[PDB]
């Protein structure tokens, strides 16, 4: 069964399965995205040319497939799993419509290099392991990305370097919230119907503690979005 697969694919500890860690990521990028100023969100309708309310959906479910890498018998229970997931996305956008140098770059933004592609040697670390792995895993690691698409409610847009470097860093700061457990508690159980619900309460709160005086003490600006320097 490839959904007990999926789910059972764990991110940073034993009673966390990834699938909530991809939607508490997507869920602080959501709402993180929501509290952007005007000039940020229709930065990302134009990048995407979707309504600002499809295109901050859009941007929320692929942030929240920065961890995807995770799903493969290497991580659960060497080359960073930032590597797998952007040999992963750059298959896996591009079967859900994205032409290819779209999914290509937005795969390496969600990659182990800030942006930067993995070179030569990672990548054929990495397609080493993907050649002896149970053929199920390619098939989880398919139900994971659909999941959270649903999810979020993420439609397809109809990519500039500043829409990739713009989701790049909303990633990068989105997996940083979304993995501090005292912000995101281990042991919520993403099959749940009421799971989103909960992830964008808690994110909400984050976002709020995260700005407190005694954490942000500067804006860092970048590529046209905001977030608090800690």
């Amino acid at each position: 069964s490839m959904a007990a697969l999926a789910l059972w694919a764990k991110s940073g500890n034993p009673f966390h399965p990834l699938l909530a860690h991809m939607l508490d990521t997507a869920a602080v990028a959501l709402a993180v995205l929501r509290m952007e100023p005007p000039r940020t969100r229709a930065l990302y309708a134009e990048d995407w040319g979707l309504p600002e309310e499809g295109a901050l959906a859009w941007a929320a479910a692929l942030v929240g497939l920065h961890d995807l890498g995770k799903a493969s018998p290497v991580f659960q229970a060497w080359v960073a799993h930032g590597v797998f997931t952007e040999l992963f996305l750059r298959r896996l956008l591009k079967e859900k419509g994205l032409p290819e140098r779209a999914a290509n770059d937005l795969a390496a933004a969600l990659g182990a290099h800030h942006g930067f592609p993995a070179n030569a040697e990672e990548k054929s670390r990495a397609r080493r392991h993907l050649r002896t792995e149970d053929p199920l895993w390619k098939e989880a690691r398919r139900w994971l990305l659909e999941e959270v698409f649903r999810r979020l409610g993420a439609p397809l847009p109809p990519a500039r370097p500043e829409a990739v470097l713009r989701v790049m860093a909303l990633a990068s700061f989105a997996d940083w919230v979304a993995s501090d457990p005292s912000l995101f508690p281990y042991g919520r159980d993403p099959r749940r119907g009421d799971y989103l619900k909960e992830a964008l309460r808690l994110a909400q709160e984050a976002l709020n503690r995260l700005g407190w005086p005694a954490f942000a003490k500067a804006q860092r600006r970048e590529f046209g979005e905001l977030f608090p320097y800690i």
